[PDB]
């Protein structure tokens, strides 16, 4: 299934120039931001989906994540599969690792108060992370075999909700500037 969902949220800090391009393509050029999340993917996430992307530009100047980004409800859980970042590698409570798609990821949990909610309001968010141990090379076609992460998480006691909200390959930033250009499929 092709992408059907455009994610474009900013807390209003700084400049977030996001372009919804053709197909699965988007770009972001940002300057001195607060928090923002831009990406393309699917309105209804799946634990069985293989997300493909090609980040032709990954140029954060400060904190930016090049990451799968999604939510589940019942219960409310936010998840990430971070392939690359800028000046900050996100971490949390260490749970283990998972190998997937030619990389090794550390698995983390975190609980964030006053976090952006599914719709951009605020909420207490339980978050599951796979974070690559080194930044993934960009500019070639890349796969995130998400089932590998879901299964690894499950095996470490990290169960997702039964109701799936959106699931995107995102640029998230905080307190930074940068450029990204990503095609998702
Ligand atoms: O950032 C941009 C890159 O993402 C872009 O790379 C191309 C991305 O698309 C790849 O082809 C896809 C194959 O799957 C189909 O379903 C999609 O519709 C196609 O887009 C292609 O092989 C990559 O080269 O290059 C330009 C960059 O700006
Ligand atoms: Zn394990
Ligand atoms: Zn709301």
């Amino acid at each position: 299934a092709s992408t059907d969902y455009w994610q474009n949220w900013t807390d209003g800090g700084g400049i977030v120039n996001a372009v919804n391009g053709s197909g699965g393509n988007y770009s972001v050029n940002w300057s001195n931001t607060g928090n923002f999340v831009v990406g393309k993917g699917w309105t209804t996430g799946s634990p069985f989906r293989t997300i493909n992307y090609n980040a032709g530009v990954w140029a954060p100047n400060g904190n930016g994540y090049l990451t799968l980004y999604g939510w589940t409800r019942s219960p409310l859980i936010q998840y990430y599969v971070v392939d690359s970042w800028g000046t900050y590698r996100p971490t949390g409570t260490y749970k283990g690792t998972v190998k997937s798609d030619g990389g090794t990821y550390d698995i983390y949990t975190t609980t964030r108060y006053n976090a952006p909610s599914i719709d951009g309001d605020r909420t207490t968010a339980t978050q599951y992370w796979s974070v690559r141990q080194s930044k993934r090379p960009t500019g070639s076609n890349a796969t995130i075999t998400f089932t590998n992460h879901v299964n690894a998480w499950k095996s470490h006691g990290m169960n997702l909700g039964s109701n799936w909200a959106y699931q995107v390959m995102a640029t998230e930033g905080y307190q930074s500037s940068g450029s990204s250009n990503v095609t998702v499929w």
